[PDB]
RNA sequence: GGCUGAAGGAUGCCCAGAAGGUACCCCAUUGUAUGGGAUCUGAUCUGGGGCCUCGGUGCACAUGCAUGUGUAGUCGAGGUUAAAAAACGUCUAGGCC
């Protein structure tokens, strides 16, 4: 049983040491890891996903690390005649994280009543600090998940269609968190998405947020980041 | 009681179909929302796909270095079916001790 925990230790060590420049030298270590059980694979994917969405800066490296294990079949423990590819498991974690928003507010609502139940000023302030801290923890996760999906797109483990139905989903929910994520995703995938096969559809995305830019109904910071994204588009994504 | 491995399943690729999505467009309510349609898709499921024909090279054989024959998971060259695939970070049926 110590073998699974030792594999987790080595995977976490590699993730901590992983950096863009020294990438290649650690990849041999990644290919030499004995991942042969659905539990080990799920745990390694859990570690990679958590690190990649909790720390967006180095997510690029982690994305490329995932490319080195795009083909790592393992037999499902329940029915040992079935197999699960690493890609199927890593993408399921990504898609599940992407659509938690539908339920996300719910848990805050489940805590929102407590805001009323904290009678005294000390309790009210402590409850308010905890709820906004939770809101920060969630918005930091969603942004990490979006940048990780965008980084996996540049390595072709995804396709243009998932980005085109992720951008439109973020944009249809005109709430602040979604528009911040839309800014991050377009900023990280604009050059690899601005092609002539997607020229018509893209020509509406920005146009839509242009109205947002002109409406000034949302918070300023959102407009500010949208202006940055539109200006980066105007300069050929560089 | 231990070693090994079938293009038999599974995985990957390709094709068909389905759930789902679909900014823009159109139709209805009509409210910029919902529902339906049209493309475009399809992170997900259900199936199907391991064809021919000809050369080069290599190999083996059989005849007199040459010719004929068969073909190496061979390189190409073309056809055919909607589809001509990772000889596969996998499980088995076995096979051996
Ligand atoms: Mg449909
Ligand atoms: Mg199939
Ligand atoms: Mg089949």
């Amino acid at each position: 049983g110590s073998k699974t925990q030792d594999l987790f230790r080595r995977v976490r060590s590699i993730l901590n040491k992983l950096t863009p420049q020294m990438f290649q030298q650690l990849m041999k270590q990644v290919t030499q890891l004995a991942i042969d059980t659905e539990e080990r694979l799920k745990g390694v994917i859990d570690l990679i996903f958590e690190k990649a969405i909790s720390e967006p800066n180095f997510s690029v490296a982690y994305a490329n690390m995932c490319r080195c294990l795009m083909a790592l079949k393992v037999p499902t423990t329940e029915k040992p005649t079935v197999t699960v590819n690493f890609r199927k498991l890593l993408l399921n974690r990504c898609q599940k994280e992407f659509e938690k928003d539908k339920d996300d507010d719910e848990v805050f609502e489940k805590k929102q009543k407590e805001m009323d139940e904290a009678a005294t000023a000390e309790e009210r302030g402590r409850l308010k600090e905890e709820l906004e801290e939770a809101r920060d923890i969630a918005r930091r996760r969603s942004l990490g998940n979006i940048k990780f999906i965008g980084e996996l797109f540049k390595l072709k483990m995804l396709t243009e269609a998932i980005m085109h139905d992720c951008v439109v989903k973020l944009l249809k929910n005109h709430d602040e968190e979604s528009l911040e994520c839309l800014c991050r995703l377009l900023t990280t995938i604009g050059k690899d998405l601005d092609f002539e096969k997607a020229k018509p559809r893209m020509d509406q995305y920005f146009n839509q947020m242009e109205k947002i830019i002109k409406e000034k109904k949302t918070s300023s910071r959102i407009r500010f980041m949208l202006q940055d994204v539109l200006d980066l588009r105007g300069s050929n994504w560089v």
